[PDB]
């Protein structure tokens, strides 16, 4: 909507208290117009119907329960916005400034979140799998990543090239997690899921395995359930890439880490300049050792580390 750019103050769904960039025009709503064409959050009122209704506040303070997975979802997405700005020079997820919106209260207890095509929708989980899923800002920067690698490698969502897209998300996600740099790790989703169990999470970047997903490619799930596995070998690249940037010796191969930072570099160029809708694991090592090249030259570290990385899953 039309009106003036103001800042509000609420709670997160961990009760932690963040300034949001809000716009005046009778009610405060939660539009962030600091941020390309926007970013804009709306009430789902726990029904289906997308995308519900702009975020509207009598005071421009959020502190209400009902409030918390609004004020993340708004918050993280300016988060995850800034990390492609600052960090990639991207503008947006179609790199042109795109307007990013996102609903919250989702249905009822519904224990997922998810990018539609056009928009962002997180569930507020049922208080025992998951509490509001907006409150991870992993899970944020994940979904808003769906939509990056929508508009530029296009990924198809089966089999191989949907695991891919699984892990760019993961990858992505984990790295805007370290950008934000509060309690950063290689987990996916820990801050919202299972609220009465400690130190577990959805997925595990640096042990797939923990979870029951596959760690090298002689595990890949080749059944049909969860579109071909999309969300279980994607754990075969999540290892690659926590190995990239960690190091480590698995299953007798060893890497030597290069970085977070190094890591992002490569796999964005490598989504944005090579990968195709129908990519597999194999044409991805090709386009990251390819990016690692352009980057930082055929005979550097760099390159030596990502082929070491993808032999360790047993990626050729
Ligand atoms: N099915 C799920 O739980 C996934 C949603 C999710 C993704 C990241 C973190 C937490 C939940 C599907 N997905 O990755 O789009
Ligand atoms: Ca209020
Ligand atoms: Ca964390
Ligand atoms: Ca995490
Ligand atoms: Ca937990
Ligand atoms: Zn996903």
């Amino acid at each position: 909507i039309t009106g003036t750019s103001t800042v509000g103050v609420g709670r997160g769904v961990l009760g932690d208290q963040k300034n949001i960039n809000t716009t005046y025009s009778t009610y405060y709503y939660l539009q962030d117009n600091t941020r390309g064409d926007g970013i804009f959050t709306y009430d789902a009122k726990y029904r289906t119907t997308l995308p519900g209704s702009l975020w509207a506040d009598a005071d421009n303070q959020f502190f209400a329960s009902y409030d918390a997975p609004a004020v993340d979802a708004h918050y993280y997405a300016g988060v995850t916005y800034d990390y492609y700005k600052n960090v990639h020079n991207r503008l947006s997820y179609d790199g042109n400034n795109a307007a990013i919106r996102s609903s919250v209260h989702y249905s009822q207890g519904y224990n997922n979140a998810f990018w539609n095509g056009s928009e962002m929708v997180y569930g507020d989980g049922d208080g025992q799998t998951f509490i509001p899923l907006s409150g991870g800002i992993d899970v944020v920067a994940h979904e808003l990543t769906h939509a990056v690698t929508d508009y530029t490698a296009g990924l198809i969502y089966q089999n191989e090239s949907g695991a891919i897209n699984e892990a760019i998300s993961d990858i992505f996600g984990t790295l805007v997690e370290f950008y934000a740099n509060k309690n950063p790790d290689w987990e996916i989703g820990e801050d919202v899921y299972t609220p009465g169990i400690s130190g577990d999470s959805l997925r595990s970047m640096s042990d797939p395995a923990k979870y029951g997903d596959p760690d090298h490619y002689s595990k890949r799930y080749t059944g049909t359930q969860d579109n071909g596995g999309v969300h279980i070998n994607s754990g075969i690249i999540n290892k690659a890439a926590y190995l990239i940037s960690q190091g480590g010796t698995h299953y007798g191969v060893s890497v030597v880490g290069i970085g977070r930072d190094k890591l992002g570099k490569i796999f964005y160029r490598a989504l944005t300049q090579y990968l195709t809708p129908t990519s597999n694991f194999s044409q991805l090592r090709a386009a990251a050792v390819q990016s690692a090249t352009d980057l930082y030259g055929s005979t550097s570290q760099e390159v030596a580390s990502v082929k070491q990385a993808f032999d360790a899953v047993g990626v050729k």
